[PDB]
């Protein structure tokens, strides 16, 4: 179950990949290099809690957009490692422009993924202040957290062959313990904040696997 | 434990205390309707947004309350001690004395939130760090309690002219009985609509407390 994720680390770290690894690698390092530097400088140009708010709001947005950024980039990806480990082994002859292609499909599953993901986000966030009832909160955005890690990496090899949107997340209720495994281990990893960057295309790469051998 | 606060709504309901029973719990009530009023009215004019202006009127609208019905408590305080002492029942007390007291309860007030608002600030960035908001929580619900015991217990050990710090270390001194009022009391406080009635009886409670130790 975290051997998904961590064959996933091997290919992703295969020699032949490593073009199309490293390349949204970068994109996403100097976009998170690019907070800290756009956080230390601009986020300083009652207080204390308004401070701590509008913090909170640079996080939600930042998230986001990073995320709708990536996103074509790791459906591409996606074929790609699906490619090694299938037919053509290796190195696949995939070229740039290829990824014109992928740019409408993507976008639209990636802000599918957010309309699903905001209202529960905003419901679950509601729960956490009910004054007795907060005590369950958490348990509950921790396990709402994982299965949104789990439709977040399996969506992008279940869209580049053709499915619908609800039934990719029927399917994966159709076995909700693996979904929950994969998504689980993936979001422990994704904690970490520095190996992260790495994990998040292992990430991509073992759900790719997990639709392969499922 | 909850026995003191019950007897303080014994008290909270003597005809004789009725006068000083009214006064803060008329000013509470029409603030409490006029929040929804404000509420229903105004909000509209201001989704993540949203939801911001929402917690943040309500728990600026819950300071503002506290800094506004700080006095008439510390008067009550006063009453509920002399009834369950000396002067029985209804005690005199006139109107002009509550002028003593604006000045001293406002200074108390800002005190508490100065113990409140960092520890406040700390326990909501504690609630953001993914995997250790499994414990934020609990947290807060032993910390609002313990928010209680100090809230209320404040007033009778402020009238019997006590220290920031001394107070605390006294509240300290006999945890587990002040967890314990603090603890119904927030447990009653949850309710929307009875705690405008038990908000003045816990009051009454911790005088009680006071007074009984």
């Amino acid at each position: 179950g975290p051997q998904y994720l961590r064959e996933g680390l091997k290919l992703v770290l295969s020699p032949g990949l490593r073009l199309f690894v490293l390349l949204p690698l970068l994109i996403n390092l100097v976009l998170f290099v690019g907070l800290i530097y756009f956080a230390g400088h601009q986020f300083s140009l009652l207080w204390p809690l308004f401070v701590v708010l509008v913090a909170l709001m640079v996080f939600f947005t930042f998230t986001m957009l990073a995320n709708i950024i990536a996103a074509p980039f790791n459906g591409f990806l996606s074929e790609k490692v699906e490619a090694v480990v299938r037919g053509v082994d290796n190195s696949p002859p995939f070229s740039w422009g290829e990824l014109i292609a992928m740019v409408p499909r993507t976008l639209a599953r990636e802000m599918r993924k957010l309309g699903y993901f905001l209202p529960r986000a905003i419901a679950l966030l509601i729960l956490s202040f009910i004054p007795v009832l907060n005590l369950v909160a958490a348990p509950l955005w921790l396990i709402f957290g994982v299965w949104m890690m789990a439709i977040q990496y399996i969506d992008y090899p279940a869209d580049n062959h053709k499915l619908g949107w609800n039934e990719m997340l029927a399917w994966l209720r159709e076995k909700r313990w693996q979904s929950l495994s994969f998504g689980g281990i993936v979001y422990l990893v994704l904690l970490i904040p520095v190996v992260n960057i790495l994990m998040m295309p292992a990430a991509v790469a073992g759900a790719t696997l997990f639709w392969v051998r499922e």
